């Protein structure tokens, strides 16, 4: 979680899509959803990103409807956005035992309990926090069994990105768990 405000310049695809959904939160605008193989993925927008500006206009106080509206009525050649990097998240670095564990329990993306004398504890992993990314990869919407496989298949060093569940649950409301799994960008970054 960089503590930085960054510029990104966008370019609509042939369908005139960027691949993005924005949710009004606390009078900000925040990335609800990032489509795979989308202009928005390529410039690196991520779930939980804050959109400070769209085309040099502040987003403070905009409805989700107005942000999506703004986005359609944009010219399409260049859409310059100002991004604050994933304000509502935090990233933990953990190591595995020889039993291959970081040492916690989660259910529906959300961590429910922490297992004592584990790296999860040594590093102060919290509960009631939804798993947002793992080692770069947005896992929002995957099944628990699939998340487990990614942690299984991770090296010894695992890097998790969490969000308070009350915030998490406010971002994802009005987005179907179908689309969460289908079209949300669950991919490693292109270089
Ligand atoms: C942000 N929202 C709700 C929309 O963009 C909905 N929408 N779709 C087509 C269309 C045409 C004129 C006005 C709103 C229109």
């Amino acid at each position: 979680i960089k503590q930085g405000i960054r510029e990104v310049i966008l370019c609509k695809d042939q369908d005139g899509k960027i691949g993005l959904r924005l949710k009004s939160i606390d009078n900000g605008i925040f990335v609800q959803l990032v489509q795979a193989n989308s202009p928005a993925s390529l410039v690196g927008l991520r779930f939980g990103d804050q959109v400070l500006q769209i085309n040099g206009e502040n987003c403070a106080g905009w409805s989700s409807d107005k942000a999506h509206k703004v986005l359609k009525q944009a010219f399409g050649e260049k859409i310059t956005m100002t991004i604050r990097d994933r304000p509502f998240e935090r990233t933990i670095t953990m190591h595995k035992d020889s039993t291959g564990h970081v040492g916690f329990i989660f259910k529906n993306g959300k961590i429910t309990s922490i297992v004592k004398d584990s790296s999860a504890a040594r590093n102060g992993l919290l509960t009631e926090h939804n798993i947002c990314e793992i080692n770069g990869q947005n896992v929002i919407g995957l099944k628990d069994s699939q998340i487990a496989d990614i942690l299984s298949t991770s090296g010894t060093v695992v890097t998790i990105t969490i969000m308070p569940a009350f915030i998490f649950e406010h971002i994802i409301k009005r987005m179907a768990p179908s689309i969460m799994k289908s079209l949300m960008d669950h991919t490693i970054p292109e270089v």
